[PDB]
Order: structure tokens, then C-alpha cells, then sequence
């Protein structure tokens, strides 16, 4: 399957992300000024840090699938089948969610060097997310 | 099993909860100054939208399990309590990024009427929040 193949590059890439995002948001949780743009900033990385523990068991699941796709003869279990698909539909969920992230801090970083780097996250998630929706869709054969 | 009908109270009233929530957030979307404001408000109701669309999975489940616990003789299947304790674990954080939602948005709505509203939830979050916290620690028996 090469839409497994695409699947693990989407989300290896988004981890990747999280982290880079996640480095970017450090400094502005320890500089805060007040306890709500602290509370703010502290939240959003709460919620990548929740997406990057869910990625590191869908991850090793795809693997799992594309182990078998070379032989390309046993079908997988219906319950490992939508078991894949619940991950899937989560993440698809996350990913958009992480567009949105960088989209608000997009509104908040203005310097040139994190506007770069946010600008470039976002790119790879927008098109992250349109394969994994579009591909989720097809997936009612 | 005194857990379950606790954690059928405690998903029950989020439910709830994020509808409350939700009708709040409604007019301050519709009459949003600006693109961030807007985007801001809009994507903590789609989190709470998201979460909502878990619980009406979560719920169910929980009550097949309390359909059980008066024979009191079958265990469950394992693959039926592990499905069960990744739900409750991820509406564990579910109930924490509402707590943060909550706490975003006491800063922001300071109106008498509001902030009532909003301490409300934040209350039976947060003592939804602490049971579901010990009690899924407690199971690793
Ligand atoms: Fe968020
Ligand atoms: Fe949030």
C-alpha cells in the first residue's frame, strides 16, 4: 500500500513538527508575562504533548500493516483493520488541530525567523491533513 | 461496580457541560473582533465539539459494562477493558484541557453572569477530573 507509506511519512512528519513547535514554545512559557498568556501558551503545548504520546502508538501500528504489505496476501484482522482506522480518524482530528495552533501563533510571533518556520510546519501539516481526509473518505469500501 | 456508575455521572455532566459551554462561546464567535479573536474562540469549540463526538462513544461503553455489574459473574473480555481504559484515559485529558478551556475563559468573560457559569463547570470538572485521575492510577491491579 502506498497509502501506508504515505501515512507514516505524514506522521513522522508531524512529529517532528510537534517537537520543532514545542522548542519554539519554551522560551515564550518561561518569559510569560501574566498568568493568562502563560496559562495560554502552556496549554497548546499540552495538547501536542498529548498528540505526540497517541503518535508514538499509531506510528508503530502502521508499521505494523506495512510489515504485511509486501506479501500482499493476508488481509488484516477486521479488529486491527478499525482499530487503524479510530488512530487514523483521531489524528486526522489532531493534525487539523495542530494547523490551527500554528495558525494562532502565526498571529503572535511576528518576527521573520519564527514566521519562516511556522509558515513552513503549516505547509506540511495543510497537506498532511488533506491526504489523510481525503483517503479516510475513500476508505468506505 | 460503584466506578462505573461514577464514571457514567462524571462523562454524563461533561457532556452537559461542554453544551453549556458551547451556547456561551456561540455569540462571542458570531461577533468576533478581528481574525485571531475569531479563530481563538472557534477552535476551543471545535476541541470541545471533538470531545463531545468521543463521549457519545464513551458513554455507551460505560453502560454496557454497567449492564454486567449486577450478575457480577463475568469478567470482562480483555480486549473490552483495554478499549475501555484507552477511552477513559484519553477523556482523562479530554476533562483536563476542558479545566484549561475554563480557566482561558474566565480570564476573558468577566461579567457577573459568565464568570458564575463558567466557576460552575470548572468545579464539577475539576472533582470529575481528580476521580478519574485516581481511580484509573488504582487500576493497574
Ligand atoms: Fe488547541
Ligand atoms: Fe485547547
Amino acid at each position: 500500500k502506498e497509502e501506508l507509506d504515505a501515512f507514516h511519512q505524514i506522521f513522522t512528519t508531524t512529529k517532528e513538527a510537534i517537537e520543532r513547535f514545542m522548542a519554539m514554545l519554551t522560551p515564550v512559557i518561561e518569559n510569560a508575562e501574566d498568568d493568562h498568556e502563560r496559562l495560554y501558551y502552556h496549554h497548546i503545548y499540552e495538547e501536542e504533548e498529548q498528540r505526540l504520546s497517541r503518535l508514538d502508538v499509531l506510528i508503530p501500528l502502521i508499521e505494523k500493516f506495512q510489515d504485511e504489505t509486501d506479501e500482499g496476501l493476508f488481509s488484516p484482522s477486521n479488529n486491527a483493520f478499525n482499530r487503524l482506522l479510530q488512530e487514523l480518524n483521531l489524528e486526522k482530528f489532531g493534525l487539523h488541530n495542530f494547523i490551527e495552533h500554528v495558525d494562532l501563533a502565526l498571529f503572535s510571533f511576528t518576527d521573520e525567523e519564527r514566521q519562516t518556520l511556522l509558515k513552513e510546519l503549516r505547509k506540511d501539516a495543510y497537506e498532511g491533513y488533506q491526504y489523510v481526509k481525503e483517503k479516510l473518505a475513500e476508505i468506505n469500501a
